[PDB]
DNA sequence: GCGGTTGCACCTTTCAAA
DNA sequence: TTTGAAAGGTGCAACCGCA
């Protein structure tokens, strides 16, 4: 059910601010940025 | 550093499978890069 | 140790079966 | 109505190959 990244301290820092300005979770925000960078590849030609 | 897990069901992993072969890195570094790249979008 | 990866154990919120 | 499984969320422990 789930996959596993190995973040340092910084990088999980800025997801974290990231997400509150947002109003949704640090989880929600990865899950979205794989949805993102996947289209984008996907979509590539 | 520590592992942060994602619940990501069968059809997401075997995207990011397929993704990550057609561009020749891991599923792992895929999903970093993401991150990075959305953090990026979002900050800008 | 870092990148890559597995596998879990506990948390909170949501919401229909009982 | 209650209640616990499912969904969404979080992060620890430890394997590997490597350098």
């Amino acid at each position: 059910t789930t996959m596993g990244v190995k973040l340092d301290d910084a990088t999980r820092e800025r997801i974290k601010s990231a997400a509150t300005r947002i109003d949704r979770t640090p989880h929600w925000l990865i899950k979205q940025a794989i949805f993102s960078y996947l289209e984008q590849l996907e979509n590539s030609d």
